[PDB]
């Protein structure tokens, strides 16, 4: 049925009886009242049972061997569903498929019942999830640490073409994958004040909030390793949250417990602008304070000289969100352990490493000093001391460079004083990395130039990657099978072996097969679109898709302009042939991001005109993919023909969706941005659809001055589109509905959409020409898939391991379960 | 080892392997890191597995047979721990005892880890729990319906002799006994307004709150019947609690979900005064609205003529708390089902029955009309209509009795209009009952005289009872064994058979045995007092205990006066012999009940003086039992010698603790109040220590006028005590600390403590005389235990069943598991 593993006779029999066991004793049901949800749960429990054995030994192994431990701190872990992924890494997929079949059930139908663990916004969160999988697969003693939000990323509903946010109550029916561990609750402090007494500083009169951990198993690919992802939940103490006597009301006191537990209540959906809310700072300290106590406690056991701390501990900071870990490690070392400053700092720097994910200014965390002053007084004092000593180092290296001193400070003066968390991370980490070659170069040349000049050795690059298990074997078993048929299975944990596929580029059989799975994928998706969303699309057209969070820099708007152009060209010459296209755009907009929400409305408004024009027929379809999330990505990507990666050169740090499409047989049309540069470089520019300005062209335009009017004046096709928008062509009842978009495009477009319009349209024409030649299109596809091996997160993790953490990856199977 | 069941070789082997199974797959632990808590959980899960089979068939049986269903609605279910009770009703106690022994564990130690399900204040809540057990044991198709509070009754801490309330986070480590059932969530409405349109009224624009049920199994005694207790949890909808757009903040919207979920957050600890808070009214409608939908849905399946509704459904209201069930049944029948009023009312009255638990005015629920108007507009309209028609019935029966009309109204005029919920319950129920003969007579003669005259057939009596399984076999296995040794085991589900023990009253062997288990119980308790509370008491002294919630009417104060007298007599004649006594007083005070909290302080203040007076020696010890609750009651009661049931005649509706002591070998000193009257009547007044005024004497005193000064003037011993209190004898640092108590005792004592002082002290002297004669004391004990059969809740339930519900109890075993 596929290399989803063997379906042993004893294995299938055992699975079946354990499924019935759980349905009865665990769910307390019987085949006569069980709903598909109960069936999903019976199965999830049966599969989960196979992890326990390995989970306990893996952890036991690390205790005995005592290897260097890697701690990945992130406020986001975009996990998605875990049932199928678990069957895959455990080689149980076929056995479970058979067993459920015999019990008279459809496994695929049950898999659709599982909720997505949406504890992330997009790329940054999903990277942590791919990393956890690769770390387990490469046998590293790694732990994922984060917050267990009861509400993850909101569920997107489109109402009247507008995005509506709805709470994601993913825990409603329970999470069979987690294991609560109250025996490990830890106390986290907030507020209070600092007392300077004889022997050191003391943080007192603090408000206490408890951190209760929940452990989720992270199984490596067929190596019997099961690592742990520990997520903290906020809990109020039963005393003072009732004990601070002297009136107020007993009832009120217990009802007010929810104020402390609000910390882990919801994931912040803000993607673009840095708000600076107090609740968010709390979430950040909460995950940091609880995690470090856990890290140090585990170290103290190992095998009190903290000199060996960096030899046993590695802490990777996923962006600046968990940056408080630096001053928090110092506080503990200096205040509680009583280490001298200098010794404590040496230790801290040697164990911390920081990862940057963007260069846009509005996203940078710059916390008001008055907030840190009230909430974390001692940390502010430690940050000031860190700054003092750091600036003393700068002054000594660049004497008299008074301006460099203010540029490099961790403290920003002005309206309100703020602490630049990124500067804090650079000063307190022994390594700082970008997520793609071009991005890492930009960090050295621009944003962190002063820091690079001070300590060049700190800056590195670690190009992002995706996990081939979830992003190929799991979502595209068909494609995975035909590949395995020719080169074997070893590539699933060694993606570089995909290169061997280059020798089949002229294979008439392979070409036919590659083209066949893609057609099957498209038919399956086209069906799902009608089943769950009733719309109907032509599976013979080119599937043009751009799925990612809605941002001005991602330029979904540039895509919209192309779509309107196509429609206008058809209306001009109705009886001329054009390659049919089904362009799908999907993604969530941050709730307070007005422009982003205006763009979602435009997309649906275009579809309302285009999808009902009789002259267009089935030649052009504009579809907005509702509620884009991980489980939905697993469906669209394998079915896409054209992947849109059109950000303004220099704005997308790396991108990972782009790597997901390349691995699944879609061709890419994009700019020389982020990882796009390395993908084209791996597959050859001839096998890529590159267009638009390069980072340098954008700069040149900026020196000169970007004037949108110039393009409006010289391109009739562009002018016509803008007039359609202004006249209400796409919004009859509300003629001025899109005045904000037109206004922005013409007067304040930071992303030069117009500047790339002409080259983008022409490039899109070359894509349509190649699609007209099935054989050649597929041959190009084979060359993209065959050279995508570099983008596996196993490669990324092996580099972090070797160049940053100081640990050697191992593909050695753990001593059975 | 006892008639805790057989310990079969195959049974013990099976238990052991399943314990290891759960420890591994369920707890995800291994013998090397397991804590006693993990062990308790492994066992709880192993025991719980034996209920599933029976639970599913019992429910399946009721579906097929379709018997009349009994629904017990209560806002309180004081369950206590369920591990041991489950082993008892399943005859697994000895097998589990053996199995854990072989695994090298102490079962008793593990049992102590379980948390008490403290979803009740005291007697009313614990009665519901005893009733659920008896209903299962008598094979009735009964369901307990209530609210699943995440915080039950507060944990009492004594600080400086003062009571401190602390949140009871009983769900912290999880509840292995419940089974969440989200597939049965139901919507409950609040607020809104009423619309009168062509065909009937309509309740619109209501705020919606979801009710998610959690099912807990209620196993009958060795009959394989497992009934269900369904507890509702409040959940917010994910839409409007985020969907009511137009600014406010996305974050805020999801954080504000806690406002709707606050409904099931905490149990109201108010014992004495009726507050009338909005949150409480919500809790009451919430349990009523969700339960009725569930009841009707189950009826519609059965086997739409609601004419047969009362033949298939019986709804017992535990006090007026769930009284909204009456107008809510009408709303559904009239508004939704479209039945004519009269037909709907006939149905409602025939299915509802009401139980009264007190006659004190301050406890009666009288809801302000403005509250019902805002929160439940339609119900207010239905209540007014009910009142109209009812008063029309009264006017027709007593023409011209204009005053009877105002006395009987459900609507009370005055300062603020209120709805008298008790009047509502009488009008809408076919049966109204008191909980003890004297109490039921008082209801007819006083409080409900007008209603009794109108419909005499409605009023009944159903004297309370306690379950012999938990209150004998479970907490006093020793005593249960020696009884079984002589008369067999049949008495555990037929307590009347205890009468057979009368023929052993002169048995030298039995006398020695009865006296021996009590001494063993006292030594065990004396040890527990030092282990967990470090204090040290003499196990040879008389154990004088009064445990129950602190109320002025229970007169813990009358007890305190006796204690001070004893101490004063010893100080007067130090070298005179007196029967050593260890008087223990325990109970929680409602948080806002000032007087009650002042009484707790007095008790501890007395102990501070008495327990450290060298002249007193070990002759007198005053101990305050911290955090009195069900699990603690299971410990003290079996170890008590003297049970204090000294409420003012006419104030304690029934009492049940009194029945718990009688069954466990303690002698009773009390007034002719509540059930005390029937207990003395069953055992013979010669075998009881009765004293004080009878209900009539209290009345006579009231006509005359109660003047405390009179007693103060004529009793020197009493005068001396009051002067000790006023002078600061018991509060050196704060001489006037107890001025409020003295002031109340002298000028506003509604409970005539002084009036019963002299007779109480003299009676206490007769108790001390009998204790000096071991043989005779024990012989009297045998006569109390031998005549306590009447007080089993099986008898109570059999009467409710026959005289109110119209169903026949059955002791028939269900067809195996
Ligand atoms: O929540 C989990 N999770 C797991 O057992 C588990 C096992 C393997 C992998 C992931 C989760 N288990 C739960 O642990 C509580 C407390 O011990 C039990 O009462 C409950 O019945 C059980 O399902
Ligand atoms: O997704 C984010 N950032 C956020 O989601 C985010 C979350 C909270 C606050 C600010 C930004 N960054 C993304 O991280 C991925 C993985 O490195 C990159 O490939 C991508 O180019 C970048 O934009
Ligand atoms: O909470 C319970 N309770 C019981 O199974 C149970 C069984 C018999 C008697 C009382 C409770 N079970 C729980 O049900 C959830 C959802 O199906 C599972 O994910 C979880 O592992 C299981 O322990
Ligand atoms: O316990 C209560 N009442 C409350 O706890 C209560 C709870 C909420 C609001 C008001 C009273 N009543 C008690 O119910 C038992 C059982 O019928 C009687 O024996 C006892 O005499 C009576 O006082
Ligand atoms: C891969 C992924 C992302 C990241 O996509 P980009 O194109 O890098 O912005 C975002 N969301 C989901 C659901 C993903 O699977
Ligand atoms: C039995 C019981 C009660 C009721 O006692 P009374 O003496 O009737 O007031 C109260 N609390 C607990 C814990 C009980 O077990």
């Amino acid at each position: 049925i596929s290399v989803r593993g063997l379906a042993g006779v004893e294995n299938v029999t055992e699975l079946k009886k354990n499924f019935n066991r759980h349905l009865h004793f665990t769910l307390v049901k019987d085949r006569n009242v069980a709903t598909p949800r109960d069936y999903y749960f019976a199965l999830a429990h049966t599969v989960r049972d196979h992890l326990v054995g390995r989970w306990i030994r893996t952890q036991q192994h690390y205790y005995e061997k005592d290897p260097k431990r890697i701690y990945y701190l992130s406020l986001e872990f975009y996990m998605g569903r875990t049932l199928q992924n678990t069957m895959v890494n455990l080689a149980l997929e076929n056995a479970c498929d058979e067993a459920t079949y015999q019990l008279g059930l459809d496994m695929e139908e049950l898999e659709e019942i599982e909720e997505d663990a949406g504890l992330g916004n997009g790329g940054l969160g999903r990277l942590a999830a791919c990393f956890l999988d690769s770390m387990a697969t490469l046998g590293l003693a790694a732990y994922g640490y984060g917050i267990r939000y009861e509400f993850g990323i909101f569920n997107q509903k489109i109402c009247g073409g507008w995005q509506m946010e709805e709470a994601d109550d993913w825990l409603r029916y329970g999470n069979p994958w987690e294991k609560a561990r109250p025996e490990f609750t830890l106390p986290v402090h907030f507020y209070g004040r600092v007392e300077h007494t004889s022997q050191g500083a003391k943080w007192v009169d603090t408000q206490v909030v408890l951190a209760m951990p929940y452990d989720t198993p992270v199984p490596g690919y067929r190596n019997n390793v099961v690592n742990t992802m520990r997520l903290w939940s906020a809990k109020a103490p039963n005393d003072f949250n009732l004990k601070d006597f002297n009136v107020g009301g007993y009832i009120q006191a217990v009802l007010d417990r929810n104020l402390a537990e609000n910390i882990s209540r919801v994931l912040y959906p803000n993607d673009n602008f840095f708000e600076g809310k107090e609740l968010r700072l709390k979430q950040e300290y909460f995950v940091v304070a609880a995690t470090l106590q856990d890290i140090i406690r585990r170290f103290k056991s190992s095998k009190t000289n903290f000199d060996a701390f960096p030899d046993k501990v590695a802490i990777q900071l996923n962006d600046t969100h968990p940056s408080l870990a630096i001053p928090e490690l110092m506080r503990v070392l200096v205040d509680l352990e009583r280490l001298d400053w200098d010794k404590a700092w040496e230790v801290t720097v040697k164990t911390c490493a920081y990862t940057n994910h963007t260069v846009i200014p509005e996203a940078l965390e710059r916390w008001p000093v008055h907030l840190l002053e009230t909430l974390l007084p001692r940390h502010l004092q430690i940050i000031y001391e860190i700054n003092q000593r750091f600036l003393n180092r700068v002054a000594a290296a660049f004497p008299g460079d008074v301006d460099r001193l203010r540029r490099m400070s961790l403290v920003e003066e002005g309206a309100v004083k703020r602490i630049n968390m990124a500067h804090l991370c650079i000063a307190g980490s022994h390594a700082v990395n970008g997520v793609a070659r071009i991005h890492s170069e930009i960090l050295k040349k621009t944003i962190f130039k002063d820091f690079y000049e001070l300590e060049p050795h700190k800056f590195q690059n670690k190009t992002n990657g995706i996990t081939p298990r979830r992003w190929l074997v799991l979502c595209n078993p068909g494609l995975a099978e035909i590949i395995a048929e020719r080169i074997g299975e070893e590539y699933i944990s060694d993606l570089d072996q995909l290169r061997k596929l280059l020798s089949y580029v002229d294979d008439e059989a392979f070409i036919r097969d590659v083209a066949k799975v893609k057609q099957e994928n498209k038919l399956k998706f086209a069906a799902y679109l009608e089943r769950e969303y009733k719309v109907h699309i032509n599976p013979n057209s080119l599937f043009d898709v751009q799925v990612k969070r809605i941002h001005e820099y991602k330029r979904q708007l540039l895509n919209c302009l192309h779509v309107i152009t196509l429609y206008n060209r058809i209306k001009k010459e109705p009886n001329k042939f054009v390659v049919p296209r089904t362009v799908m755009i999907g993604g969530k907009a941050a709730p307070g991001y007005h422009m982003a929400k205006m763009i979602i409305k435009l997309i649906t408004a275009i579809g309302d005109v285009v999808n009902h024009d009789p002259v267009v027929g089935d030649r052009l379809r504009v579809i907005f993919l509702e509620n884009y999330r991980v489980s939905l990505a697993e469906k669209v990507i394998p079915a896409a023909d054209l992947s849109e990666q059109i950000s303004t050169a220099g704005t997308e740090a790396s991108g990972t969706g782009n790597m997901k499409f390349m691995l699944n047989g879609a061709l890419t049309i994009g700019t020389m941005d982020g990882a796009n540069v390395e993908m084209a470089e791996e597959a050859g520019e001839e096998n890529f659809f590159i267009f638009g300005m390069r980072v340098e062209d954008v700069d040149r335009l900026d020196q000169r001055g970007y004037n949108a009017q110039e393009y409006y004046d010289r391109i009739p096709e562009l002018r016509q589109i803008i007039e359609q928008l202004s006249s209400g062509f796409f919004s009859p009842k509300q003629p001025d509905l899109f005045k904000d978009i037109v206004n922005m495009l013409m007067h304040h477009d930071r992303f030069k959409v117009f500047a790339d319009y002409e080259e983008y349209v022409k490039c899109q024409e070359r894509v349509s020409a190649l699609y007209k030649n099935p054989r050649e299109w597929t041959r190009m596809v084979i060359r993209n898939i065959a050279t995508s091996g570099k983008f596996s997160s196993d490669r990324t993790i092996a580099q972090y391991a070797r160049e940053i953490w100081g640990v050697e990856p191992s593909r050695q199977r753990l001593p059975a379960p």
